[PDB]
């Protein structure tokens, strides 16, 4: 039994995928395969008030489909808070509620997701030139393998630490944050550094603060002071599907372009009011004479090692050319992630597809691998595509348009 | 040839009803009569700027049916506006595109609208029990009369003067002021004098300021200085479906205390934006030595007449309690409205309408008049329902859910 | 010893005509009494976060003399705030902050205060015509009397109860909620309940919902939810001096505006940012599926009584005319406030005060309460002007101004 | 007659430094020579509603002395408008204000400037070492040369153009632009083009927009859409002195970094207020279906030539890399500016002052330029200091401390 398409993950990109397989007319077979035991979307950094960085607009399906039967518009009406939503006038709905939403979207759906099932490898499938490929599985309980004529990888950003810090009990990576700091001790928190520039950075020291009154918290960044993110209209509109195409089309100087005027628009920069929001409880601290919120400017985190009790963070300060250490409790590298690459899971299949003057995938328009004759199916991919595609690669800004896309081009080469 | 639902007046309500009938599984028939030309929506208002007073997502149908294809959203995606609007984070149209929504969705629809239709009146059917009632309606060529067993009765507000005050040449309502604006010699209107103290008083004095330069404005309000509108969450609420409930089945001392606590709500106020637009336009004319925004406070005008060149307005003074005169080349009267009555078309079939101790109809929750039991033909409201159904009966903030109310009401007694 | 001015309280009011005094080039000799031991502003609601309703330029003197050694922008500039105040780009300080300027100013006072020295009576002086008060103080000490030229009375304002209830151990006015509080065993107050609409109330809500996760918040309202606080520009304005004119200048009628188009401005009513966080805390509430703030509309609390370890709240619901039992551990009434009482520290002086024709004070524009020509000596009121001058005197609005025009008054007289 | 100090130039930054001597107990005697024939802060660019970039309170003196009488509050209290400005929440003055405040404040000044005085030169006084300077002073009617121990450079910013673009009758710079406008009839431009990202294009583009409803508009800028300024608390912290400290103290990799992470802070972007209200009239000149505002991406203008009726301006479009001609009736470069260079005018004694590694001038803390033991005068910059004090050199962010400073050092070394 061969799949029309297989998805590898099940995160929101396909997500959206799998909405739009069933919205499509077009009968496509398909299976999903996500490693975790249900829908998991960045649950580390689910604080409370965390807010979207996209509206409730730029859902799993509206901009294709403004009359989804998985809009976020229908979800809010079938949980009875569509009017209560609507009354708020707020655009950005909290990262909470959105992760509702997604589960709500994945039950609704018609086709169940495989769980608790690790893709380990694709294969080239029998056959020459190449018409299907395969799909190894690992479930708790065996393996499987299954055989599709098109693949859609799906699988997310990998977490990105500082040169020469590795993650341990003592030393966390943003994304992973609740799932330490849940039952953890307080008393054994009074301490915290937080190193990066960026939204979860903020957003993590803002929780910090107003969690527990006594935890002290050095935020340690590059730049002096956070820096804004730029949430203007025509700022959003880089992430629309027009922007894509000027994108994709334009030369190696306009990509360079999009990175070098726009990069200070999401996760490397802070939100105007969670910025303001900080700034307004280290003032309250100092009016009270009690500061808590120590803002470690132009450095950068170098080390980490735990000695005793305690966890001694090597600060590099570039205004002073020195390093020094640091003694904290905890020390958490909000630091980013590095993009998907399909590299790896894709082994020998690697070799037939085409590389680029960079040696980076090349990938065609509707986000299909560029390829050898002597690979005839296709994989898409969802992420992975900043150097083809742009900025959007790895939001959820574009969700409804590219998963149709995608669909579209599946059934079009069938 | 007789009609399941006949609708007088074509404005949004019976926009919202004939999409709620398209809408509806159930087979009914309908017919609706517009007196003008066209769909016409308040366009003596329809200033530059001016903004909805509910979001988008109050629009015709959404939060009855949250996939319909007469939402706003579907209308921006047709239009190929919706990420374009998206992306402005505004939950506010303007008040023209809005417009071209009504007219939108109006060509959608696949039942035509009578129009040059003027009810002219509603009289009881032919028999007893009475099972329907004649409508008679004149075009321009001549007049016919129709047969119906429900009727709903949308004719929307009618202008209000001040005591004292006829509308002529020179003496404007507010609902018809760009239509005379349009139509004058520019240079001719050097002084305008503007009354009332609401929401369209202050947008029509901007406006003015805008327009030209050397315009001198003379606003006329019984407050000190324009009022700010409610548009807070818990204020909004007074406006949704769960509190037309509570304002229905309360107490005439809750009835009177919506009216009490919040008529500080809309068209009697000024939006925030409005107020301070216009604040910051008298403090830069001041800073210029060139004033031309006169904010008279706590007066009204009681009289107008026009002598030679100038149409002289009476001002009377509260703090003073004195009158004075004021010559301008126009004055306009942003005084408000008296609500629907639908008394005027009903004539003998009133007889079958229960008042109530004060002589207001009764009104069942469902819109219907409360009738005798002679009478069994539904006469439903979309509007003269202040007192039963209370501040949502005359504004856009309710549409889906009255028109789906109505719908319902009518196929269940079929 | 006889002073030329004696001011009786000392809150900010007679704090800002103490530096009116020592800016003013006139020898006046002076003695301020305090009952208390040191300034104490409404200390009981000195919340975290909670915002000054005045701007931080209208504080003791700028208005007056915009070079002010005492003004608030002396006084960050002391504390080496004033460039990280002037980058948060908030025109309101945090209450906490005002009192710290309040204690600073003080300090910074040539003259000093008498505190723990309560004004029991103000008695005629010898001889006819009167041209001096007599003073009688209370201190822990002894009691003693001092003799004044003029007097300045400025006790603020007296906590208003709802009709029939009292204040208990478990039957707070929010003047005193924080002293209360924060005698109180966390988990002693689990459910709480709070009278009233405005911005005392609401911040009350506020605080309990985010300083405890588990505590349950019954609002009690007479409206339909919270009603927003006008903070436009115009709105300001009559707070303004001129302002002050127009109200003392204007007929009854007038004044009676005033009140009724304006009377939403501050106590009576909630702050934009308060009313939207109450209404987020609530929506997240709800999405998470833990409600715990139970907003009580159209209701009014009529009865208090203790029963065992309850406290059981009569509620009267305007909406189904009925009254019902809450049982809550601790009821706060933010139920305001009546206005300050000249007469009440004034015995046989009353009678050489002119009344009205309602029974009513009459005062001069320079805050002189009109005399008998029996009576030579200056009574001032600051507080308790409410029918002559208007919404500002009870206000920190017009500080610098009015105790300006009392000092030139009394520098006139003499 | 040997003066202590001469200032160059009587912009805001030497304004500031009369005032700062005024204020200074020390007896300083000095002289100020501006080139045109009145105070002339940026007048081509005084648009309506045009804001500052900076607060009310960065004004002066306020920072350095806060009971300043040339504070903007003392300004604003003569001028009537203290509370009126107060009552709007508005941190930033329009910057035709701040213009009426700096004639004000000149006016105020004891000591009188001496305007149509062009400094052409600065020679070395006799004898040596140095020890006074000789201001070689053009008017109209004659030459002088003045003799000082001190002198302050504060000339301002120079224009800047396109590379292969030269300012013509119909090639204007933005610093130009309301000179040309005003000097042109109504209806002369129904075509233009603005060349630039930043503040000054942005507010062109909308005044143009705003002015006639006809012109078309070609925004030509080298990022994809108005990039927004950041004007967030901590941004706004790199323009206080502590920042210039920990600049002036920093390594070159430290100041790389402010100027890496924070160029996207006034002049070179846009602030939100504008970006929205330019993009909202984009949207309704969409829904009115009368586009004219043309925004033209990733481009930048490369040659303009006059052609009979037209200019033809040269655009070249990055994502194509190929150039197109645009005819229009004027092109604006609002291009920016070069920096203040003191070489200028200091010819021969450039030779006493000590350059760095690339080549600029060394300049102490105290904005004075690093000289050989030949020269003994204090020759400081106001202006020019961007490589040794950072981002707030050319800007009004800090004129009270600066010039304080400045007198600070020249008393001391007297
Ligand atoms: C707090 C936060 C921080 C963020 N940081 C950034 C950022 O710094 N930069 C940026 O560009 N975007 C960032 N993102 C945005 C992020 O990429 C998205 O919002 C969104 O998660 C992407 O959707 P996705 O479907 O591509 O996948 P995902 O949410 O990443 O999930 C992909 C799924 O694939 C599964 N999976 C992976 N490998 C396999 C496998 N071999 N077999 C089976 N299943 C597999 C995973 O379990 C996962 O569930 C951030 C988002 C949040 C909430
Ligand atoms: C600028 C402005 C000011 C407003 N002022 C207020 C206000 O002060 N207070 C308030 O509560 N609401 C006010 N409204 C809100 C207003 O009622 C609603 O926006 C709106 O028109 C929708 O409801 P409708 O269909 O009931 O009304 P109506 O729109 O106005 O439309 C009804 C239609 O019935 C037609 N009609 C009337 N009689 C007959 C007949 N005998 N035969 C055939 N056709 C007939 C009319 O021509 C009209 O087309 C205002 C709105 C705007 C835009
Ligand atoms: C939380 C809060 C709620 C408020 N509620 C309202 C409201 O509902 N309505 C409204 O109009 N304004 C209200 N106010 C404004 C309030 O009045 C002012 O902010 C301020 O307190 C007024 O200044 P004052 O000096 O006039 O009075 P106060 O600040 O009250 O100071 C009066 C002083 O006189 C002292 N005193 C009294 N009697 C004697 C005596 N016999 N002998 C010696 N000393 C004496 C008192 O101890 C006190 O220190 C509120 C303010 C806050 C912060
Ligand atoms: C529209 C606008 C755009 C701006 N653009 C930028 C920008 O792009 N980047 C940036 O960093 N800041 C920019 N600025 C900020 C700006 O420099 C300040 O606001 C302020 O002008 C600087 O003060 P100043 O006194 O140093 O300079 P100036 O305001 O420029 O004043 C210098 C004065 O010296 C006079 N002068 C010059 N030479 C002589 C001479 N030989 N003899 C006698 N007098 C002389 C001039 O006539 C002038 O009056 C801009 C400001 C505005 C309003
Ligand atoms: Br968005
Ligand atoms: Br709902
Ligand atoms: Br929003
Ligand atoms: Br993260
Ligand atoms: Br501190
Ligand atoms: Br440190
Ligand atoms: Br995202
Ligand atoms: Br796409
Ligand atoms: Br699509
Ligand atoms: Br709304
Ligand atoms: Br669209
Ligand atoms: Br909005
Ligand atoms: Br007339
Ligand atoms: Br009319
Ligand atoms: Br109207
Ligand atoms: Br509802
Ligand atoms: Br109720
Ligand atoms: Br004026
Ligand atoms: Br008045
Ligand atoms: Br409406
Ligand atoms: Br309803
Ligand atoms: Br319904
Ligand atoms: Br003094
Ligand atoms: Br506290
Ligand atoms: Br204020
Ligand atoms: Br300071
Ligand atoms: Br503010
Ligand atoms: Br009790
Ligand atoms: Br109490
Ligand atoms: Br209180
Ligand atoms: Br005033
Ligand atoms: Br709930
Ligand atoms: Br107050
Ligand atoms: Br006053
Ligand atoms: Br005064
Ligand atoms: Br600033
Ligand atoms: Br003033
Ligand atoms: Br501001
Ligand atoms: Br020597
Ligand atoms: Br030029
Ligand atoms: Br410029
Ligand atoms: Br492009
Ligand atoms: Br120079
Ligand atoms: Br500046
Ligand atoms: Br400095
Ligand atoms: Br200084």
């Amino acid at each position: 039994p061969t799949h029309d398409v297989v998805g590898v993950g099940f995160g929101p990109a396909n997500l959206s995928l799998a909405v739009a397989l069933e919205e499509s007319p077009a009968a496509l077979t398909s299976a999903f395969f996500e490693r975790r035991a249900s829908i998991s979307w960045h649950q580390g950094m689910l604080l409370p008030a965390a807010k979207m960085q996209v509206s409730f607009l730029k859902d799993l399906a509206t901009f294709r489909n403004p009359a989804s039967r998985f809009s976020f518009v229908s979800f809010l009406h079938e949980r009875g808070r569509l009017v209560r939503f609507a009354n708020n006038h707020d655009f950005f709905p909290t990262r909470r509620e959105f992760h509702d939403y997604l589960e709500w979207a994945e039950s609704k759906l018609a086709h169940e997701v495989s769980y608790d099932s690790e893709v380990t490898a694709i294969r080239p499938g029998p056959g020459r030139p190449v018409d299907s490929v395969l799909v190894d599985v690992s479930t708790p309980e065996a393996t499987r393998t299954v055989e599709a004529r098109n693949i859609v990888i799906s699988t997310g950003l990998v977490p990105r630490m500082p040169a020469g810090v590795q993650s341990d009990e003592f030393v966390w990576h943003s994304s992973r944050f609740l799932d330490h700091f849940r039952d953890r001790d307080p008393r054994s928190l009074r301490r915290v550094a937080v190193a990066g520039g960026g939204q979860s950075a903020a957003e993590i020291v803002r929780f910090l603060h107003d969690n527990r009154p006594d935890t002290v918290v050095h935020a340690i960044m590059p730049s002096y002071g956070y820096v804004v993110a730029d949430n203007t209209p025509f700022a959003n509109q880089i992430f629309d599907p027009a922007a894509v195409d000027d994108y994709f089309d334009g030369s190696k100087q306009a990509k360079d372009a999009f990175w070098r005027y726009h990069r200070n628009t999401n996760y490397s920069v802070v939100d105007d009011e969670v910025i303001r929001d900080l700034y307004r409880r280290g003032y309250d601290d100092e009016v009270a004479g009690a500061p808590r919120l120590n803002f470690v400017n132009l450095a950068h985190v170098v080390g980490a090692k735990r000695i005793a009790d305690d966890t001694r963070v090597t600060v590099y300060s570039m205004a002073r050319e020195e390093s020094y250490d640091l003694d904290v409790d905890v020390l958490v590298c909000a630091t980013g992630y590095d993009p998907m690459d399909p590299g790896d899971l894709l082994g020998e299949l690697a070799e037939h597809c085409v590389q680029d003057a960079e040696g980076r995938w090349q990938v065609d328009r509707d986000y299909r691998m560029v390829t050898t004759p002597d690979l005839r199916c296709g994989i898409y991919l969802q992420g992975g595509t900043e150097h083809t595609h742009g900025l959007s690669s790895s939001l959820l800004s574009n969700l409804a348009t590219r998963s149709g896309e995608i669909v579209s081009s599946i059934e079009r080469r069938k």
